[PDB]
């Protein structure tokens, strides 16, 4: 989990209650996916990136990690909660 995300780049500017970059997991998570599939429709806005969402720093294109990987992640967070 944690080292999974942190493996890939999620935890790199994704931290549980701490933010560096975006908005901390545990947030961004409890923000919109906290409600219905958010997870897979967030997933969208992963893929689609940021800008004027929260306020910090636009990320890049960065889904989850890869096919089953990245799904697995994102699982994660619907678990992180
Ligand atoms: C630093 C290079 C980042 C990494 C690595 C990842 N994310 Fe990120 N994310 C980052 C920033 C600076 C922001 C805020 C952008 C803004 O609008 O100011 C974000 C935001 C998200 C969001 C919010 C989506 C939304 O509500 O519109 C999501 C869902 C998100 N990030 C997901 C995500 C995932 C799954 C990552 C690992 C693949 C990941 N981010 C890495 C910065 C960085």
């Amino acid at each position: 989990d944690a080292d999974l995300a942190k493996k890939n780049n999620c935890i790199a500017c994704h931290q549980v209650e701490t933010k560096v970059v975006g908005p901390a997991l545990k947030d961004i998570a409890a923000k919109y996916a906290d409600k219905d599939d958010a997870a897979t429709y967030l997933a969208g806005k992963i893929k689609g990136g940021s800008s004027g969402v929260w306020g910090q720093i636009p990320m890049p294109p960065n889904v989850n990690v890869s096919d089953a990987d990245a799904k697995a992640l994102a699982d994660w967070i619907l678990t992180l909660k």
